């Protein structure tokens, strides 16, 4: 959040990781978005992969 550039994820839903547990109002940091629908993503100095479908960018 401290980063200038980087782009802040709203989570909307929980999310447990199959293969990151986020709760819904957690906001990430967006990693790659290289995919289209499975976003790399960071919170609290750990990464992983999420369903762009659960999350909104805020720009």
């Amino acid at each position: 959040m401290d980063e200038t550039g980087k782009e802040l994820l709203l989570v909307l839903y929980d999310y447990q990781e199959k293969s990151l547990t986020l709760k819904k109002g957690d906001i990430l940091t967006l990693l790659n978005s290289t995919n289209k629908d499975w976003w790399k993503v960071e919170y609290n100095d750990r990464q992983g992969f999420i369903p762009a479908a659960y999350v909104k960018k805020l720009d």
